[PDB]
């Protein structure tokens, strides 16, 4: 698939807002993922022990990881589809070290859309959400194709 320039503009316009507070958005998103799909928490040996949202909010370690996740995703989005090289080392770690099924990448995609919709309603109307959704679908498809080349396709 290919996003048009106007689609990339809607994505990067809301992303610019997100970047005013990377740590707070990172936290909101991981917590939304873990609350909505608790099975995903099981993949993190680092956070497996957290029992409530309160504990999650208080974890500086979780917040640090949120920053890491959104910084990597932001570097990919800013490539506007030219992300081949950037994708490769994360596809390999997520496929053979962490073992993350594509299903779970769909789950964090939903969490991202939820949080942006809640925090940026004026910049995240139907057209901007449609563009972000296509950008995340592009990302998942390319990561799925890499998974296949690497032997996981899990
Ligand atoms: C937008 C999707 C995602 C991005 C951009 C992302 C990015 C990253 C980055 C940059 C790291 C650190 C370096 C590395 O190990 O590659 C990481 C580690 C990790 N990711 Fe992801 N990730 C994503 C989705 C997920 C999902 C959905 C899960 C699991 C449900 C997951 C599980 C992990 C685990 C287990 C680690 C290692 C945590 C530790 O430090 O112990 N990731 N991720």
């Amino acid at each position: 698939m290919v996003l048009s320039e106007g689609e990339w503009q809607l994505v990067l316009h809301v992303w610019a807002k997100v970047e005013a507070d990377v740590a707070g958005h990172g936290q909101d998103i991981l917590i939304r993922l873990f609350k909505s799909h608790p099975e995903t928490l099981e993949k993190f040996d680092r956070f497996k022990h957290l029992k409530t949202e309160a504990e999650m909010k208080a974890s500086e370690d979780l917040k640090k990881h949120g920053v890491t996740v959104l910084t990597a995703l932001g570097a990919i989005l800013k490539k506007k589809g030219h992300h081949e090289a950037e994708l490769k080392p994360g596809a390999q770690s997520h496929a053979t070290k962490h073992k993350i099924p594509i299903k779970y990448l769909e789950f964090i995609s939903e969490a991202i859309i939820h949080v942006l919709h809640s925090r940026h309603p004026g910049n995240f109307g139907a057209d901007a959400q449609g563009a972000m959704n296509k950008a995340l679908e592009l990302f998942r498809k390319d990561i799925a194709a890499k998974y296949k080349e690497l032997g996981y396709q899990g």
